[PDB]
């Protein structure tokens, strides 16, 4: 959806990303309420491969609808700077928010924030699609503390074309999809159980100073994860789950979404702790 450039003010820069700014603003459009949105900028100077490759995220946002899923408000597309614009998550990611409110949020509320990713990834599975960046740095949080997923595009990992879409994210990805480069819905519940691990730790960093290459072999040698911190054990497991080396014997989404609904119905068992 196209949007006229006169129904938009940018109010603030409040990020960067990989092509520019990403800024707070204002979308109000003939018939509709004002309403609040961000807004990713491109700027001149780069190629026409940039330009698509920026625009195809808001492609793949558009092809979906679901309240855990970033929102695609629409695109302008013919005027400079281009731009996207999508719903505004006012306290940014997951990552550095909980790691500003360390200790502060109730294990319910974790566990709330987690259903909410694994309804958007339930969702993007259902579709065929593979996130293949799933990690908490890509989920953004609005001000009801509800979790999305964020971060679309289709371009291949820079290991997987030309022998001369950026790096796998080691730390965030499934051993089979880093050693064959087959990523699916069940590499995807890998990075989950890593994400979990993550919101657990209020935003420690997956494996601390470990490097690449030392993950790759720990995880291949049956090192996987502690529980963070006062992590109930039962949420450890579900992590533990997803971290199967089969990965044909993790949950999938559909799965994943029930055991944490039992959780929230049944609070008393995440009361027992290592
Ligand atoms: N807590 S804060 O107000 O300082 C803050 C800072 C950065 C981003 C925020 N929300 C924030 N909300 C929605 C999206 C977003 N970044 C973003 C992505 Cl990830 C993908 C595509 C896109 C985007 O903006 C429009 O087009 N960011 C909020
Ligand atoms: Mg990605
Ligand atoms: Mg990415
Ligand atoms: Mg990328
Ligand atoms: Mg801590």
């Amino acid at each position: 959806k196209e949007i006229d450039v006169s129904y938009v003010k940018i109010e603030e820069v409040i990020g960067a990303g990989e092509f520019g700014e990403v800024c707070r603003g204002r979308l109000k459009a003939p018939g509709k309420k004002e309403s609040c949105v961000a807004i990713k900028t491109l700027k001149g100077g780069y190629t026409e491969r940039q330009r698509r490759e920026f625009l195809s995220e808001a492609s793949i946002m558009g092809q979906f609808e679901h309240p855990n899923i970033i929102r695609l408000e629409g695109v302008v597309t013919n005027s400079m700077p281009v731009m996207i614009l999508t719903e505004f998550m006012e306290n940014g990611a997951l990552d550095s928010f909980l790691r500003l409110n360390d200790g502060q949020f109730t294990v319910i509320q974790l566990v709330g924030m987690l259903r909410g990713i694994a309804s958007g990834m339930r969702y993007l599975a259902e579709m065929s699609y593979v996130h293949r960046d799933l990690a908490a740095r890509n989920i953004l949080v609005n001000s009801n503390l509800v979790c999305k997923v964020s971060d679309f595009g289709l371009s291949r990992f820079l290991e997987e074309n030309s022998s001369d879409g950026g790096k796998i994210p080691i730390r965030w990805t499934a051993p089979e999809a880093i050693a064959f480069r087959k990523f699916t819905s069940a590499s995807d519940a890998w990075s989950y159980g890593i994400v979990m691990w993550e919101v657990m730790s209020f935003g420690e960093r997956p494996y601390w100073d470990m490097s690449n290459q030392d993950v790759i072999n720990a995880i291949e040698q049956d090192y996987r994860l502690p529980p963070p911190p006062d992590c109930p054990t039962s949420l450890h497991q579900l992590m533990l789950d997803c971290w199967q080396k089969d990965r044909n014997a993790r949950p999938r989404f559909p799965q994943v979404v029930s055991a944490l609904d039992k959780m929230i119905r049944n609070p008393a068992s995440l009361k027992i702790v290592a």
